[PDB]
């Protein structure tokens, strides 16, 4: 029920916008009792999407308490005059160093370190199968959608209507075409996407950036599995990007699968490699 969601007058304050668009009207926001940081998704209600929101807060209410998962906080109502339209607060953890496409962006060539990588792809898997457990597919894995705190722990934002976007992170089967003509949502998916992610963070670009988004969309299920530019890599990491980037889903790894792959399950280097993630976010 939103008539128990009070108003957030006294309680939340808006600072700014954050990100830039990416995640539209998703902003900074300050508990005013405690000065403590929050990230505040703020959209339009109407009589009809009453329902339509409501699972969306169970859905963060019931999953979001993993570590892996940026944590619901609560709920609020900013009221509009009779002629419409209410305003719905999610109140969500702050993920302050922003995203993993600010950290490639940030870093010197564009390019993340393969023990970075395979820390933050472990991170990404055990976020999803977490979600996976639950019976809940995330639906767009990509950089932008996976947040670092101040203490470089790794957080998954914006998991599930009228605007098909950006296509370059979406597996082949979510894609409509002549031989899958119901393009349907696996939670394999989110793998292939984990993969793309991985390539993201080792070449500061998705693979078919150069694209036009239309393009990208009509290649992705027709070109073959992608793959790494740079024979620098390990043996390991090629590994896991094949293991993620199958092409058919029936023959793709499962998250538990993917969670036993060398690249991801031997990291010795687990705790340095935090402190040098934590010693790069200092460096605003
Ligand atoms: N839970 C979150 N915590 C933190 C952010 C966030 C994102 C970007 C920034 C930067 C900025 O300050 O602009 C820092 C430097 C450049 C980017 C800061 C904070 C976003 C969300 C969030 C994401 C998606 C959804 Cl759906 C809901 C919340």
């Amino acid at each position: 029920d939103l008539s128990s969601l009070r108003d957030p007058a006294g309680i939340f304050e808006l600072v700014e916008v954050v990100g830039n668009g990416t995640y539209g009207q998703v902003y900074k926001g300050r508990h005013v009792k405690t000065g403590q940081l929050a990230a505040i998704k703020v959209m339009d209600v109407t009589e009809d999407e009453e329902e339509e929101i409501k699972l969306e807060i169970n859905m963060l209410k019931k999953y979001s308490h993993h570590r892996n998962i940026a944590t619901y906080y609560g709920a609020f109502i900013k009221k509009s005059p009779p002629g419409h339209d209410d305003q719905l607060w999610l109140v969500m953890e702050f993920c302050g160093a922003g995203s993993i496409t600010d950290l490639v962006k940030n870093t010197k060539g564009n390019t993340l370190k393969e023990d970075w990588i395979a820390y933050i792809s472990r991170e990404i898997l055990r976020g999803l199968a977490h979600l996976h457990i639950h019976h809940v597919i995330h639906r767009d894995i990509k950089g932008q959608n996976v947040l670092l705190t101040e203490n470089a722990e790794v957080k998954l934002v914006d998991f599930g209507n009228t605007f098909i976007g950006t296509p370059y992170w979406m597996a082949p089967e979510v894609i409509a075409c002549d031989e899958n003509p119901d393009a349907t949502y696996d939670y394999r998916s989110d793998l292939w996407s984990c993969g793309i992610t991985a390539i993201e963070m080792a070449e500061g670009a998705p693979p078919l950036c150069d694209m036009h988004p239309m393009r990208a969309l009509f290649l992705i299920p027709r070109n073959p599995p992608p793959r790494l530019k740079s024979k620098k890599w390990s043996k390991k990491f090629f590994s896991f990007i094949e293991g993620c980037l199958v092409k058919n889903y029936m023959q793709r790894p499962s998250t538990e699968q993917l969670l036993k792959h060398p690249f991801i399950r031997d990291q010795p280097n687990e705790r340095q490699v935090r402190i040098q993630l934590k010693d790069h976010i200092d460096r605003t």
